[PDB]
């Protein structure tokens, strides 16, 4: 139980660090108490073991799986290329793309934690409860993943 | 059960056709009666639902999951980037590459069905029981997969 949360955070940090250094857009939504069943159906069901290697391969550009969101439920990568609700927020910075707006929209209707990697800048962002934390350091990302994903 | 096997066939056909037209080298071994857990242990575990989209994403070059073979066990992509033993056969044409020799090798020690996509020519090959069916057409690959995977 404790080890599953450790691997999940490590898999997220390693994968996003890889993609951030290569300007690879990413969109990983980790479900919590709410339940994102209807949003898992919108993509390709994987029900896969969580690994940093698989997360990297999913968001590779011009691939069948990169256009959408990875949804992590339980101890599995539930699906890839899934579609999340888009937030109509006017406060989200105009220079942020569809990935950030979809990450913001899912945080407004679920208690899930969502991670974003900008394909334009390589910055990492987080969304929770209708708010976005932009361009986080590895230390900031680690603290928030601990606070939100560890029970 | 019957739809799992036919979906497995479709996933292989669509993924290999996608990669053949782009000269993306691929190596897919489908286990049958002989266990391949020894070679699954050599790759990265996925335990993922079978789909053509995931097969395509795995074999994208210069990615963590691509360097090796995909092993399919039961109704799952068991592992990616797995090792397959190289046949010592001198009968295998020198025009072919390591993927073909690796497919031939596992076909000699298992009853598994293995699919190869040449990254040089795009041709689709097939190994079974020590035999090589080289550069098969789509109609050929379709009939072979039906006879050998639908039980
Ligand atoms: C629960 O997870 C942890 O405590 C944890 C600690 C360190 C790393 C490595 N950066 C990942 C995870």
């Amino acid at each position: 139980i404790e080890r599953e949360q450790h691997h999940l955070i490590e898999s997220i940090e390693k994968s996003t660090q890889y993609m951030a250094k290569r300007r690879i857009g990413a969109l990983i939504s980790v479900a919590r108490d709410t339940g994102m069943d209807d949003y898992i159906e919108t993509g390709i069901p994987l029900n896969a073991k969580i690994s940093s290697q698989l997360l990297i391969n999913i968001f590779i550009p011009n691939t069948p799986l990169h256009d959408g969101a990875v949804i992590i439920k339980g101890n599995e990568i539930a699906s890839a290329a899934s579609y999340l609700p888009l937030s109509d927020s006017p406060f989200l910075s105009k220079e942020l793309g569809t990935r950030h707006r979809a990450a913001l929209g899912i945080s407004e209707v679920t208690d899930s934690i969502t991670i974003v990697v900008s394909e334009e800048t390589g910055g990492i962002s987080l969304t929770k409860g209708g708010e976005l934390f932009r361009d986080v350091s590895e230390e900031e990302l680690h603290k928030i993943l601990l606070k939100e994903l560890v029970t």
